[PDB]
RNA sequence: GAAUCGCUAGUAAUCGCGGAUCAGCAUGCCGCGGUGAAUAUGUACCCGGGCCCUGUACACACCGCCCGUCACACCCUGGGAAU
């Protein structure tokens, strides 16, 4: 909630707009940091002069680092067997 | 225990979920997602690899070649009393 809240603590009391949402998929932080950027994308209400308040903190991009994948022959992405 | 292994950001660690072969079956394997950091001093060190510059009796290429005593067999030869 803190950080669904930080977004708009910021040139802003709070008391000035409405978001009816939704979310699925993933999970606890997973879908909180979906609505946290999708918040981000439609604070475009005001458009050429938000995202100046916005990108300084980083409050635009998403969090590429989408899980990455298990290949053969190991155990993980980058765990391994031990040999002798 | 000595040691020794695995890893530099969605990774480590744990969380389960899903296949596989198959009537009967996974502490195994393959895949998927949840949550989620430590640390970046960098080539000093052991380590590993390359360069090139020197030295080598090595080329099966140093786990290489290789010397010497002793134990062993065959062979040849010297000294040697006395002849």
């Amino acid at each position: 909630r803190a950080a669904l809240l930080r977004p708009l603590a910021e040139t802003k009391t709070l008391g000035r707009w409405d978001i009816k949402c939704t979310v699925k998929g993933g999970g606890t932080t997973g879908q909180v940091g979906a609505i946290q950027l999708g918040i981000s994308r439609a604070l475009q209400n005001w458009e050429p002069d938000m995202r100046t308040s916005l990108r300084a903190a980083g409050f635009l991009t998403r969090d590429s680092r989408v899980v990455e994948r298990k290949k053969p022959g190991k155990a993980k992405a980058r765990k391994s067997f031990q040999w002798v």
